[PDB]
């Protein structure tokens, strides 16, 4: 509705003040009760999944500002893309993330480039060049402590909505500006990707799933806040796995907008979970890793939202544009060699232009004192979309 004032997409809801359903929120219904029927109704009910997630937990994501330039200069394999960013009231801030770059001469169209949120802790492959973004200097993230500190904060004030991981991908956004200025960088920015470990993987998904011209999104062993969803990590601490949930995550660091505080013990009425934040990534390609030796990660609860996301894609006609991988043994934020092809096949595939196959959707099952069972959290029958 509205169309005429809002656009193709009408007035999509930032709220749902009604809303109240212990299962996991249904993709495929939007907030009016309409239900999505074709691939482009995807993109609508995309664009109201962020305005929702926005208001209920992540704070308020700026757009692209007036002032955005680059100057670039590079000293063996090393590339620094210095940035300023700058709004309409002259205030500014300037960041310089660098680039490790194969040695050569690149492909025509520039070397494909995954944005490794700290660096990263996957092992990427020797033809794609790596951009180490210091997040944490966009945003802090030391604590509760660090509300409203970092240089995100030093543009649009301490008091901006925008939690932590919304000023990070502020950031990207902002590289990723900077990159399709720059041709000297020697960039193909049709082949970005995106990745972190941890707390840098809650970021690399919000990344992902936010901006939209990040080709493949990594997340690695991200947990709660991540790739689990809220409800399924409310049912494990209930049933004492000693998981990591919506209640002390809260109280941990500055990941969440301080909005969320008002909804942490209050789930049900929440119109999202991280399955709906994980789908965003949608139509584009995602492949999540997952370790079940840590119970604070929330085993369950994300192969459970990760279950409920992927019908995003088969909805689409695409499951095989996004991943998930689930196994134990190894230490947290360790690669384990198991998992190398499964990764591989995504980059690949997706910034590398190779026909690999990438139907990977795989868990040990080793979930402590819960078990999955879908039909008590998944209500919704994934509708072909025409
Ligand atoms: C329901 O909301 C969606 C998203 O704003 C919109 O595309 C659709 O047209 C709405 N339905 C009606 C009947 O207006």
């Amino acid at each position: 509705e509205a169309e005429a004032e809002f656009g193709a997409c009408g007035a999509i809801a930032s709220t749902v003040p009604n809303y109240n359903n212990a299962k996991l929120p249904d993709p495929f219904t939007f907030a009016n009760g309409t239900a999505l029927r074709t691939k482009a109704d995807w993109s609508c009910r995309r664009a109201e999944i962020s305005a929702l997630i926005q208001n209920y937990e992540a704070g308020t994501l700026p757009p692209k500002p007036p002032v955005v330039t680059a100057s670039f200069s590079k000293s063996g394999n090393t590339g620094t893309l210095a940035i300023t960013a700058g709004l309409s009231n002259s205030q500014t801030i300037k960041f310089s993330p660098t680039i490790s770059y194969p040695s050569g001469t690149p492909p025509a169209n520039g070397w494909p480039l995954i944005i490794a949120y700290e660096g990263g802790s996957i092992p990427i492959p020797a033809g794609v060049a790596t951009l180490t973004y210091s997040n944490s200097d966009m945003a802090q993230q030391n604590s509760a402590s660090s509300r409203g500190q970092g240089l995100f904060y030093q543009l649009y004030g301490s008091t901006h909505s925008a939690s932590a991981m919304t000023a990070w991908v502020w950031g990207v956004s902002r590289i990723i500006d900077a990159l399709e200025m720059t041709p000297t960088a020697q960039i193909n920015t049709q082949r970005i990707g995106v990745t972190g470990c941890a707390r840098d993987g809650k970021g690399a998904l919000m990344a992902g799933a936010f901006e939209e011209r990040i080709a493949l999104t990594i997340p690695q062993e991200s947990g709660s806040g991540g790739d689990a969803c809220w409800r399924l990590s409310k049912y494990e601490i209930d049933n004492g796995n000693q998981v990591q949930d919506a209640v002390e995550i809260v109280g941990e660091n500055v990941w969440f907008s301080t909005n969320f505080n008002n909804y942490v013990q209050k789930l049900p009425t929440v119109p999202e979970d991280h399955h709906l934040l994980a789908a965003m990534v949608a139509p584009r390609a995602m492949i999540s890793f997952e370790n079940t030796d840590y119970l604070w990660l929330s085993p369950m609860s994300s192969f459970g939202c990760m279950t409920a996301a992927h019908t995003v894609w088969q909805g689409l006609g695409i499951a095989d544009s996004h991943g998930f991988a689930q196994v134990g043994g190894h230490a947290h934020c360790a690669w384990p060699s198991s998992l190398t092809p499964q990764l591989n096949a995504f980059i690949n595939r997706f910034l590398l232009d190779q026909s690999a196959t990438t139907n990977v959707f795989t868990t040990n099952n080793q979930f402590g004192k819960v078990q999955w069972n879908a039909a008590n959290w998944i209500t919704w029958t994934t509708p072909t979309l025409t």
